[PDB]
């Protein structure tokens, strides 16, 4: 992504400790949906583009 998403995904992860990684790919997350809630958990209403995100196992292939 660009510093555009970077305020999206930049709230979406801050106090995760390792949000760098987390920066990285909800950036691609962001690159693929082109959007992003703002918030941690329970802001997806806004974009559930993040919430949708399921693996194998259901879980978010994101952080």
């Amino acid at each position: 992504g660009s510093s555009f998403c970077d305020s999206k995904c930049g709230v979406r992860c801050s106090k995760a400790g390792y949000q760098e990684r987390c920066l990285k790919y909800c950036g691609i997350c962001c690159e693929k949906c082109h959007c992003v809630p703002s918030g941690t958990y329970g802001n997806k209403d806004e974009c559930p583009c993040y919430r949708d995100l399921k693996n194998s196992k259901g879980n978010p292939k994101c952080p």
